[PDB]
């Protein structure tokens, strides 16, 4: 019963494998031959709409004994800026009625293994971004992130990883960031998470992410929690980034395939995990300014669309290579 579930064998998704199939064949040859190795690379599954909870229960039928790994995005407020929305709940109580129902899901299978990553990008925007008439929307993420851990937290057959960011945006705010994580889980009842997730939907390198975590649990250690473990996504991570760009960032490549306990020198990682989904756009061009620096690849579909030229940039320059 190892609680690191990485250890099983991990699940690979009709999703993804759907869309590496988009790419299978509008490709020949060697490219076409390395996509078809890409496609049944487990990935995680996420739960980004409110329709959401209805794809639980397909995940869980079809993965058996497998680990499924789920990204629970699916809260509130993405940016306390004006004109963002349509991912997000109405608020507190309409995003405790989409964990109570995933939760619920998760009930009805109690020999599935699954890992749920809370929610990317919040505890990173808590810790960074400005508090003038950000305090609302800061105050409900931290209740939003407590309730989910409150849940999941207390399943067996869950194994919980709270996000939070990356080095390149926290490793200098380890002190800020351990401070906010343990708030979150004093107001969490009795949900234990396993530990934290990195690097989600971004190329920083294994090395420095790793550095970054032995901080950050120094951080948390002084604060009273203890025992923490780490995964980091390597789904975008093969070359070192060129910039802070974000978004679609050119020049980067599949990274390492999902592994559990890669390297007995990095103690506490529990696993190499594809978290963000390699061919996904991040954001249409058209969404962000960011979307349109010289070093983010142009021609983005919107967030979660598959984005055949950038899957085939992904593919050319992993690492590993093939
Ligand atoms: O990591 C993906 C995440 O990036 C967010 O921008 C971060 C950036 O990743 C980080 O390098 C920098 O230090 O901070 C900025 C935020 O100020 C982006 O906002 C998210 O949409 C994205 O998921």
């Amino acid at each position: 019963t190892s609680d690191n579930f990485f250890e099983n064998e991990l699940y690979s998704n009709y999703k993804f494998q759907g869309e590496v199939d988009q790419s299978i064949q509008r490709l020949s040859g060697s490219l076409q031959e390395k996509a078809k190795k890409v496609k049944y690379v487990p990935t995680a599954a996420w739960l980004a709409w409110s329709g959401a909870t209805n794809e639980v229960a397909r995940y869980l039928n079809e993965a058996g004994s497998k680990t499924v790994v789920f990204v629970l995005y699916m809260i509130p407020t993405r940016d306390c800026n004006a004109g963002g929305s349509n991912g997000g709940a109405d608020n507190l109580s309409t995003y405790q009625g989409y964990v109570n129902s995933i939760y619920n899901t998760i009930n009805q299978y109690p020999n599935s293994r699954i890992v749920m990553i809370i929610e990317p990008d919040t505890i990173g925007n808590l810790v960074t971004a400005n508090n003038a008439n950000c305090r609302n929307v800061h105050d409900m993420h931290k209740q939003a992130l407590s309730y989910a851990i409150s849940k999941f937290g207390t399943q067996k057959n869950v194994r919980v990883y709270l996000d939070a960011a990356h080095g390149g945006w926290l490793n200098s705010s380890a002190d800020r960031t351990a401070e906010v994580i343990a708030e979150i889980l004093r107001n969490a009842g009795n949900g234990k998470i396993r530990g934290i997730s990195t690097n989600v939907s971004n190329y920083q390198p294994v090395y420095s992410e790793y550095q970054y975590h032995q901080n950050l649990n120094r951080a948390l250690e002084s604060r009273g929690v203890r025992g923490m473990k780490f995964i980091v996504d390597t789904s975008r991570n093969g070359r070192n980034p060129s910039s802070a760009t974000w978004c679609n960032l050119k020049g980067a490549g599949l990274g390492a395939r999902p592994q559990a306990n890669p390297d007995p020198n990095m103690p506490l990682l529990d696993a190499y995990v594809w978290i963000k989904t390699p061919g996904e756009s991040d954001s249409a061009s058209s969404a962000d300014p960011v979307c349109r620096n010289s070093d983010s690849l142009q021609g983005a579909p919107a967030a979660g669309s598959w984005f055949h030229d950038y899957f085939v940039m992904l593919l050319e320059n992993a690492n590993p290579p093939f």
